[PDB]
């Protein structure tokens, strides 16, 4: 049943009673007290001075429990011949001898025990338990180095054949092990023990008995090894159970009820651990990356400003048309690592070497692109900076900046944006103490490098470059242009949904061994979602088609999904763009995987035996070599 | 008890029995049917063909129905002698006689009635109970003119006195009735019916009987009169058990636990119906009223823009420095109504008469402070406009503009706020069909007016001209300047803290009767907070003051709170600036009322008495005038 035994003190209490039950202890059951535990293996100190005599509680043991603590005992008992050599655990534990039975009220809380009066409930003290588990693990610790030697013996040459059977003279095989087992092995010390230890765990390996001249099968797990056997027709039962589980282990952890939701869904339950993303800021098309800002080009204006850092060091820099900043608002607190290294940045009178670059945060009410003077920038700070080095590269007659790792990360906490009229801008540019001539340096920024972007808030997701509290996974399907997707933020909705939906794809592969252009238990749900869409009364030019074609289209379309999951959100993909196609896929994945009955696909069934029979030939191939180079009298 | 009777069908059920019971019906107890009902008053017809012959549900009648429904009957019998004169209702209904005492499982639910079983329970059907009040109620209509003419007889001359007794010959007083009662009064027709009627409800009025030649008291409500009658030294009980009632009732409405909350509190629960406010935009200090936006001086330029109306009509209106607008953002929709009567707006080349003014709404990303051009208004629409009339005023030789009602109700769901850097502005200026010379009219705006803010919300509370969904009543104390209030919006937290604390302010006065510079149970919770504060060492110079000083300071301050409820949101209020003083007062009123024992103030107790015998003294002299001018033979 489970829980803890109880005793009744009310003497007139039946159910739902104030003070009916109390805990059972060792004064209630004197036997369940640690002086009456058998001193087998010498666990309890016999000398009377060291025994506590203080009461201890009682816990109920379930069936499955003893079913495992008994099983754990046999970990020792494969190696018993070796244990006796080590003079340890002479008498086996026998878990059940540690048990004890009462028929008293059983339960976790007394309210539940009050009506649970079982019979012959096994019981044990917590201290007697700890006396047991350590004993097993004690011997397991003792057998460690012996264990490795047994494995290296078995794995030196094939002791198991996947399918069928093989044969080889014994004197030949032991001799080949003589010169390859390490000298410091305990097979060297104790052969006769190892020999019977092997034969307990392999039906093939036997040992004829010199007494009566008899040889026999000795292994103990005969019932186990059957389920691991290919038949004349299909693979072993074991993995055929396993595989369909792992498919359901994925479809479960990918929680399809979310990725199918046609309703507003909060961001955190939909977000997953995102991945870093990479960009080259200069090269972007501005009309796409909606999270960028750019001071307009071609006005001739150009000026200088001075901004300090946390230390207060005053600097100088330029701003000019064409310069770009990121709009720090709603950038879903993020991280910036920019590597200027590998570019030239050399002017006719401005060498990049020696100068400094850095990040510059901004605060100014006027929108960024309307900046035209030093007055309106308002509040600004320099958060980080480095000093550059330049190196000559393969392209002869030039030099090239060495590696940089300008770091910075964004956190809304410090900024504390409460004024609904505030603006926030980040920018990487040359920085120096002295002023810069407006024409002696002519770059608009230094954003012409490699930018690696990494998220910090995994509980908040942007969509189309804009943060949002909730998302609707249904409506994302078939709404992205690959121009846009490359310019997406690393913690975008699709990013979390592309790989999450990819997680569905592995299941389909692990279940579907279908080739090109034929139906499949997971390609067919699309097919139904196609036929009915045809038959309705609608726009355009209607078209009928026989099911011979309709069936292929789904299979042709599904093969895309495993081939690339990201294509479903790509705009106007032939089949997967539509949502009704998408949903009908994400339910069959659940249902098909729940109706399989210990089966592999026809093509997987046929191939695996043939791949298996091929190996068995190679096993006799190796064994036949063992004999010729190690004969027998 | 109460609820519904239930009859049994299984007879073998104890608890959680699914359907053991069944709703009893009038057929099961055929005494509760309308063919057996006592037809006293003759309500139900007496012809078989005109009778429902259909059963009805049963409802249980509880103690408090019987005590009151019957008690309602007696209010009829106070006027029996006229009812009978009208030959109606010869037999009084006797509510209880329409019941039948049964014993069954009774309860609102069959579940709860399952174990709730009773004995001799009153039962009635709805139709029977409906008819009973109809019998009562139709008589109250019958006495629709009698009772009015009854009261005027009592109210024409003082029949009741607050204290003591008075006297006047009955011969005289009746003679005063005859010449001052309307000829149509029912008492003119039926003198003796009135005479018995008044004697039942007034002990003083007692009639001699010619047979026995005796006379005695007659009133039927002597116990009731003993509640409203004062003692020779104490006020009446009823009006005391009535005052403490009001005071508690006001506090429970004021919800002291909110206005004493030390942590954040949501807005819609906190706020209550607001009152319209008024401001003078031209006269507010632009720094104080943060909900204002205005163009700097010193630009030297001036420009005109075209804006369309909802009807597509186009209009021209000019702009300059100091032209104030209002930030429609963080306003929690208001009603903007504008009046112009009483101003001049007359210029050397601009006669305001005949022109038009209107509210113009702006939508731009560009912040209003940095406008200079006509291409950066953004989106505009003349949301409303009205014509102008002019008349001459007390100032000789110049006219004045007449009443205007230019109104617009701000409503954010129209604005469709979607851009975090978008901006909204509202203007009030002149509008003309064609262009207007920027020079001949040099008013920056018409914002010199009497604008009335009317809130369109109660769940939305602004603070310091800015909205917030979370208010902390503790921190509103000592945080408003005498100016900052006069810049706030009507839907402010303070005006919500004020108009609520007034009821707490009003609550005190009904109980408390202190005066100048003496303590009270309600001024004392302040005083407890003062001793401990000065006792602990603070900052500056520690000073010491005996308790006599503290006692006055608390009462004086509590007078100041009663004098002006709005004294606690101020800044630097001498005593009430601190929350601990405010908090302790808040919790102290609840105790001070619940711990009264039918008590009343000590000074008032004398005053109530002393005032009353003056009323008696006045009354007697007035009765004397009756005998002087209606002398009995
Ligand atoms: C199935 C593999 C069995 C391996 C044979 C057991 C250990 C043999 C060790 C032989 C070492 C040299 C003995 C000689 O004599
Ligand atoms: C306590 C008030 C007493 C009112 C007396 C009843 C009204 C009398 C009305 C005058 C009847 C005059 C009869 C003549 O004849």
């Amino acid at each position: 049943p489970g829980g803890v035994p109880w005793i009744a003190v009310g003497d007139e209490t039946s159910v739902t009673s104030p003070g009916a039950l109390r805990r059972m202890t060792s004064k209630d059951i004197p036997e369940t007290a640690i002086i009456n535990t058998d001193n087998s293996s010498g666990a309890v100190p016999s000398e009377s001075a060291l025994v506590p005599y203080i009461d201890e509680p009682l816990v109920v043991v379930t069936e499955h429990a003893i079913t495992n603590f008994t099983k754990a005992e046999m970990a020792l008992e494969f190696n018993r011949e070796f244990l006796d050599k080590m003079r340890v655990l002479s008498v086996s534990p026998k878990y059940s001898d540690l048990l004890t039975y009462v028929d008293c009220y059983v339960g976790v809380s007394a309210r539940q025990a009050l009506n649970n009066f079982q019979k012959q409930v096994p019981v044990i003290t917590p201290t007697r338990q700890t006396m047991y588990v350590d004993s097993i693990q004690a011997a397991l610790k003792a057998l460690e180095k012996w264990e490795i030697d047994l494995r290296v013996a078995q794995t030196l040459l094939p002791t198991n054949v996947p399918i069928g059977e093989v044969s080889c003279p014994m004197q030949s095989v032991v001799k080949l092990l003589d010169d390859q087992l390490p000298d410091d092995s305990l097979i060297r010390r104790y052969p006769k023990e190892a020999a019977v230890a092997l034969a307990k765990r392999n039906g093939g390996i036997q040992w004829m008995d010199v007494s009566e001249g008899t040889v026999m099968n000795e292994a103990v797990n005969a019932v186990a090894a059957s389920a691991l056997a290919p038949s004349a027709s299909a693979p072993p039962l074991e993995e055929k159970s396993k595989l369909t589980e792992q498919a359901m282990d994925l479809v479960t952890a990918a929680e399809p009820e979310i990725i199918a939701s046609l309703v507003p869904v909060p961001a955190p339950v939909f977000a997953i651990p995102p991945k870093p993303a990479d960009y080259n800021v200069r090269t972007l098309r501005i009309d796409e990356a909606t999270w960028l800002r750019m001071i307009p080009k071609s006005m001739n204006t150009p000026f200088q400003i001075q901004v300090t850092d946390n230390t207060g060091t005053n600097w100088h820099l330029n701003l000019r048309g064409g310069t770009r900043v990121v709009n720090l608002d709603q950038i879903a607190p993020m991280r910036f690592v920019l590597d200027l290294g590998g570019k030239s940045y050399k002017e006719t009178s401005w060498d990049p070497n020696g100068k400094k670059v850095g990040f510059i945060v901004f605060q100014s009410k006027i929108p960024f692109e309307l900046w035209t003077a030093a007055s309106q920038i308002g509040q600004a700070t320099v958060v980080n900076y480095v000093q550059l080095y330049a190196e000559d590269s393969s392209f002869t007659a030039q030099s090239i900046i060495a590696t940089t790792s300008l770091a910075y990360n964004y956190e809304p906490e410090q900024l504390n944006k409460t004024d609904p009229e505030m603006n926030y801008y980040l920018l990487a540019t040359f920085i120096d103490s002295a002023a810069i001539t407006p024409t002696n340096m002519t770059q608009p920024d230094v954003w012409d490098a490699l930018l690696t972007m990494s998220p910090l808030s995994a509980g908040e997701v942007t969509v189309k470059g804009a943060v949002v509290s909730e998302v609707v996974p249904a409506d994302l399907i078939g709404s992205y242009t690959p121009e846009s997707l490359n310019t997406s933020l690393p913690n975008d909705a699709a990013r979390c949904m592309i790989d999450r939906a990819s997680k569905i794809a592995e299941a389909i592969k692990i279940d579907d061994d279908a080739g090109p252009d034929e139906y499949s238990p997971n390609s067919v749900p699309i097919q139904g979602q196609l036929a009915i869409s045809q038959l309705e009364t609608g726009y355009g030019v209607r078209i009928f088609n026989p099911k011979g074609i309709l069936s292929k289209i789904a299979s042709r379309a599904m093969q895309a999904f495993i081939g690339d999951p990201s294509t479903i959100i790509t705009q106007a993909a032939p089949v997967l763009s539509d949502k009704n196609n998408w949903i009908a896929l994400a339910q069959g994945v659940k249902t098909s995987l729940r109706t399989k009955s210990l089966s592999a696909g026809v093509k997987t069934a046929v191939s695996k035996l043939s791949s298996s029979e091929s190996i068995q030939n190679w096993t006799q191939g190796f064994l036949d070599k063992v004999s010729a180079h190690f004969p027998a009298p």
